[PDB]
Order: C-alpha cells, then sequence, then structure tokens
C-alpha cells in the first residue's frame, strides 16, 4: 500500500504521488496515470462513520458523474475496493489543474481580459447547472479550478441542491453551513438558499473579488456579513423590504441607521465599466430582481466570449429532490458503492 504524509492506495495505474491538499473527508494527490500517461489529481475520501460525510460525498459522485461540461470537473476513473465490505475510502481521479481561484488571487493582479475569460467561464458552467435544476450553494475562489492555460472547472458539489423555490422560505438568523463571505442577503433574513439567484450572488462576490485580489464582504460572522453587504448596496428600498414578509428579518432590517449606496466605481476606480455594471446586476439584494445567469452572459461585459449555441444546457435534469437526510450511513454506503459500480 503506497503512503502519503498515510495509506494512498491508488496503487500501480497510479504512482509518483505528491501531496497537493487536505481537507474534507480526506486528502488530496497529484499521480501519474501510468495508463493514460497524464499526471492527475487523486482525492482520497473516507466518509463511512458519519452520515453527513456519506451525503456530501454521494450529492458530488452522482452529480460529477450526470455532468459532461468543459467548466465542470469530470471525474475520469474511481477507485474502490469490490466489495462494501473492503471499502473504507473511495478515490476519485480528476484532470489535474494546476491552481485555483483562491491561490492564484492570493498573488497574482489578474488582466481585464483574464477577468472577462475567468467570469465568462464560471457563468458557462453555472449556466450548465442551473439547466439542470442544480444549485451549487458554495461557489468561492477555493472551488474554481485553473489549469496553465487558464480553463476554469467549477468543482465542490457537496453543499449542491436540487433548485426548489417554493420551499425556500424561513425564519431569521436560520442557520447555513457554506462559505459566510460567498453568501446572498436573503440566507440571513429568509431564504434557505434553495433559488438560483443564490449561486448569481457567489458569482457577483468572486466578481469582486477578482477586480481587486480581496473578499469584498469579510464578514466576521452572521450579522456582521448583512452589515458588510448593506455597508455597500446601501438600506435596502422600501420594495426591497416589502419583499421581506418575516418581521423578525424586516424589524431588524428597519432599526439599522441609514446607509446610501457606496458607488462601485469609488471601490474599484480601475475597473471596466461593464464589469462595474455587471457586478452591480449580480449583486442586486432583491432575489427576484437579480440578473440570471443566461443575462448575465448576454451582458456586453462578455461580448468577446459570449454564444448562446457553444453555452449548453444538460440533457438530463434533477427532477426531484435527492431524499438523502434521513438514509442511515448504511444505506448511503450501498448507494456510494451502486454510483461507483461502472468504474470497477
Ligand atoms: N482536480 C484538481 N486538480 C488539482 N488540485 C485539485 C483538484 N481538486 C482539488 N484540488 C486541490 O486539492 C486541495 C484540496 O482539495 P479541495 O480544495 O478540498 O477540493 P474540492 O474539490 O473543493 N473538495 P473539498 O473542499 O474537500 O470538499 C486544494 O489545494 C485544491 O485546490
Amino acid at each position: 500500500a503506497a503512503a502519503a504524509g498515510q495509506v494512498f492506495d491508488v496503487g500501480p495505474r497510479y504512482t509518483n504521488l505528491s501531496y497537493i491538499g487536505e481537507g474534507a473527508y480526506g486528502m488530496v494527490c497529484s499521480a501519474y496515470d501510468n495508463l493514460n500517461k497524464v499526471r492527475v489529481a487523486i482525492k482520497k475520501i473516507s466518509p463511512f462513520e458519519h452520515q453527513t460525510y456519506c451525503q456530501s460525498t454521494l450529492r458530488e459522485i452522482k452529480i460529477l458523474l450526470r455532468f459532461r461540461h468543459e467548466n465542470i470537473i469530470g471525474i475520469n476513473d474511481i477507485i474502490r475496493a469490490p466489495t462494501i465490505e473492503q471499502m473504507k475510502d473511495v478515490y476519485i481521479v480528476q484532470d489535474l489543474m494546476e491552481t485555483d481561484l483562491y491561490k492564484l488571487l492570493k498573488t497574482q493582479h489578474l488582466s481585464n481580459d483574464h477577468i472577462c475569460y475567468f467570469l465568462y467561464q464560471i457563468l458557462r458552467g453555472l449556466k450548465y447547472i442551473h439547466s439542470a435544476n442544480v444549485l451549487h450553494r458554495d461557489l468561492k475562489p477555493s472551488n474554481l479550478l485553473l489549469n496553465t492555460t487558464c480553463d476554469l472547472k467549477i468543482c465542490d458539489f457537496g453543499l449542491a441542491r436540487v433548485a426548489d423555490p417554493d420551499h425556500d422560505h424561513t425564519g431569521f438568523l436560520t442557520e447555513y453551513v457554506a462559505d459566510r463571505w460567498y453568501r446572498a442577503p436573503e440566507i440571513m433574513l429568509n431564504s434557505k438558499g434553495y433559488t438560483k439567484s443564490i449561486d448569481i450572488w457567489s458569482v457577483g462576490c468572486i466578481l469582486a473579488e477578482m477586480l481587486s485580489n480581496r473578499p469584498i464582504f469579510p464578514g466576521k460572522h452572521y450579522l456582521d456579513q448583512l452589515n458588510h453587504i448593506l455597508g455597500i448596496l446601501g438600506s435596502p428600498s422600501q420594495e426591497d423590504l416589502n419583499c421581506i414578509i418575516n418581521l423578525k428579518a424586516r424589524n431588524y432590517l428597519l432599526s439599522l441607521p441609514h446607509k446610501n449606496k457606496v458607488p462601485w466605481n469609488r471601490l474599484f476606480p480601475n475597473a471596466d465599466s461593464k464589469a462595474l455594471d455587471l457586478l452591480d446586476k449580480m449583486l442586486t439584494f432583491n432575489p427576484h430582481k437579480r440578473i440570471e445567469v443566461e443575462q448575465a452572459l448576454a451582458h456586453p461585459y462578455l461580448e468577446q466570449y459570449y454564444d448562446p449555441s457553444d453555452e449548453p444546457i444538460a440533457e438530463a435534469p434533477f427532477k426531484f429532490d435527492m431524499e438523502l437526510d434521513d438514509l442511515p450511513k448504511e444505506k448511503l454506503k450501498e448507494l456510494i458503492f451502486e454510483e461507483t459500480a461502472r468504474f470497477q
């Protein structure tokens, strides 16, 4: 059993392992694919102890196996034991991507052309995801992979859900998992994040972060996240408040001192004015007024790339809720076993 740091048993076919990160349920290595003669990425996942780990792992696998898109990371192979009894770990083999936008923004200035092309690819992948009735719900720079030729692939569908706008409403201050800094204001107010508009907010946050190499709304906690948003957008309008019927959320917003909108050109004086027009439309407080993915693709900022015939949609949308919250981990291990069978 070949070792890294732990068992990383991808054995004969996958060799010359190099540690390139850790994280959720396992650890990530690069490896030489002795069959296909390319370096690949391998994610070891060890989730079968914890129901919640098994949910995230089954979601990621089910979604990434169904999706086929140039801007979404695919699964090339899956390594696991031939029996459920022997299966402790699952190895997911993917295209090796040189970096992610998080690592890139820590150290590199992006040209206006790079910002434009990266946003185009994010929205092109997102159009496919949304067309499949799926919400990503955790878009952030670390979940956007890039290779040496600036090809961008969305990854990490662990928090992804089938869209359910009918059942989106909830109380004030309802608990949430996805990264605070990329959470739409309605999450803190009255939304479960079951509508496509929560992904467009996250893209808007990522566009702002590409324009300055700093998170635009770096809240330290839940209400601080809302003060950061309202610090730039200003106090919500009467019309936007009238949309918030939940009294705890409405009265919280009414309690706050009046704030005027800060103009995007003050925050980003060297930005392309078309980029700031699109940023404004993505970071709209009211999710009903917020631009949709297909409208963002058609925005003048993206006119060099925009080609709706080359912006494919999903053949096989997820019609129905993935009924995973109440499956015991033993059922979820069986589903993961069945979902991975095609690679044996
Ligand atoms: N296909 C890939 N190619 C290269 N590096 C990758 C790839 N997928 C993930 N990584 C990196 O491996 C490290 C750990 O992976 P991680 O950031 O956890 O990826 P993820 O797919 O978003 N999964 P996770 O965050 O654990 O739910 C990070 O430095 C990632 O950027």
